[PDB]
């Protein structure tokens, strides 16, 4: 029986649609962790109880150095608390906008981290689907740790694949797309399909319309091209990515 006053709540780490996340310390052990607080009301209202059960049930039974651990859960009358591992070095999201953009070496590292983490998820038939820089956290060693399985399951739209947005059947190849989009954003500082309008982005994703800035190598260009295909099955397995020369050359 875990309950709210077993923890002391620190600065608010993230804000969210439904709930927030704070730094927290369990009193008995002095254990630092992140503590997601969700609001029953808003969840019921948007009817996502199932997806929360999913997230929890999925992230709870996952073991990998690049996947934010989920230690436990509990809830009171009004809210639900998710007890999570804490990422000292923050989010890649801020990391990017802070650094403007990433070199090929950092980029290719973060990708192999993801690809590893994703292989794993797929090796358990789990599609994250919602992979974006505000879901990628940095460990104390600066390692990438994916998180927020609020849209995870089994076999804004910038990071969604066409099949998804059009309302069609999808699979592990979803993450491959995201891996693509993500790789592009690291190098360029902006997602390939970004746009002022929703339905404008939709079109660009649907028609697959992107164009590399001058400063991206044929190598990078390559990977990204192979990775962003309208046809899910044209997209490389994760093994293929991991051994993509440009990644080999520069990953670490
Ligand atoms: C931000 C930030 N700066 N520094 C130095 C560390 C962090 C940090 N954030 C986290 C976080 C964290 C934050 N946001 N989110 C996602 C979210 C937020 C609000 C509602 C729903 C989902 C996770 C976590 Cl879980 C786990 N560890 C974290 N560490």
């Amino acid at each position: 029986q875990w309950a709210l006053e077993d923890f002391e709540i620190g600065r608010p780490l993230g804000k969210g649609k439904f709930g927030n996340v704070y730094l927290a310390r369990e009193k008995q052990s002095k254990f630092i962790l992140a503590l997601k607080v969700l609001f029953k009301a808003q969840l019921e209202k948007a009817g996502v109880e199932h997806q929360l059960r999913r997230e929890v049930e999925i992230q709870s039974h996952l073991r990998h150095p690049n996947i934010l651990r989920l230690y436990g859960y509990f809830h009171d009358a009004t809210r639900v608390y998710l007890i999570l591992e804490y990422a000292p070095l923050g989010t890649v999201y801020r990391e990017l906008q802070k650094l403007s953009k990433f070199d090929e070496q950092r980029t290719a590292t973060y990708i192999t981290e993801l690809a590893n983490a994703l292989s794993y998820c797929h090796s358990k038939r789990v599609i994250h689907r919602d992979i974006k820089p505000e879901n990628l956290l940095l460990g104390s060693a600066g390692e990438l740790k994916i998180a927020d399985f609020g849209w995870s399951v089994h076999a804004t739209l910038d990071y969604l694949p066409p099949e998804m947005i059009e309302g069609r059947m999808h699979d592990e190849k979803v993450d491959l797309w995201s891996l693509g989009v993500l790789c592009y954003e690291f190098l360029v500082g902006k997602p390939p399909f970004e746009a002022n309008t929703y339905q404008e982005t939709y079109k660009r994703i649907s028609r697959v319309e992107f164009t590399f800035p001058d400063f991206v190598t044929e190598g990078a260009r390559d990977l990204i091209s192979r990775l962003l295909k309208h046809n899910p099955s044209q997209r490389p397995m994760l093994r293929e990515v991991l051994e993509h020369p440009w990644i080999t050359a520069n990953s670490s």
